[PDB]
């Protein structure tokens, strides 16, 4: 099936815990895959304007590891719960993608999660101003804008609202799209 196909593809890129013990400042993100109308979508947040770190940007759910987290996956799930109300039984963490190095002293670990069909996001307004879905296929033929430096623009056909997606967030979205959708019969 579509969801089993996705999982089996994603597993071939799983690095596991290989890089998880290194002495970095640690941050995790969740890449939430949602099935809707026969197709895969990714879920994104718009960060609250009132935050000190990264106000108003399009990001995946995530945040800084804390002493309670058993591992880097736990960080990603804790933060998704706090931001959009995603509960543990509503998500299956399928793999850990390549981590991103930043600022010489920081390591960001991405996990891909399959989201239960009865989940409905409850944006927490102290953390997140908006939550929206983008079809995974979009990231193979995106609408690109040069700020000269590449930014994606996505317009939701439901309401005509446009979102800007860039940086690490846009890089990871393209990666997941290639993994899952490259070389498939139609
Ligand atoms: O997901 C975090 C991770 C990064 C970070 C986190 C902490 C310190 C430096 C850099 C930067 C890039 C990402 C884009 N949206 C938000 C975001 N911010």
């Amino acid at each position: 099936s579509m969801l089993d196909d996705a999982k089996a593809r994603l597993r071939k890129y799983d690095i596991g815990g290989k890089y998880s013990h290194l002495p970095y400042n640690k941050y995790s993100v969740l890449l939430p895959l949602v099935a809707k109308e026969g197709k895969l979508h990714l879920l994104f947040t718009v960060r609250s304007e009132k935050l000190r770190r990264a106000p108003g940007e399009v990001c995946f759910p995530g945040g800084k590891r804390d002493p309670t987290d058993m591992d880097d996956a736990a960080t990603a799930l804790r933060e998704a719960q706090e931001e959009v109300g995603l509960r543990p039984h509503q998500v299956e963490v399928v793999c850990c993608l390549v981590p991103c190095l930043i600022d010489t002293d920081t390591l960001i670990t991405p996990f891909v999660g399959l989201i239960d069909h009865n989940f409905q996001a409850q944006p927490n307004p102290a953390e997140v101003k908006d939550v929206f879905l983008v079809p995974l296929a979009y990231f193979l033929h995106p609408q690109v804008h040069d700020q000269i430096n590449h930014i994606f623009e996505y317009t939701n056909p439901e309401d005509g609202v446009t979102y800007q997606i860039k940086g690490m967030t846009a890089n990871l979205a393209v990666l997941v799209a290639f993994i899952i959708l490259e070389k498939k019969p139609t």
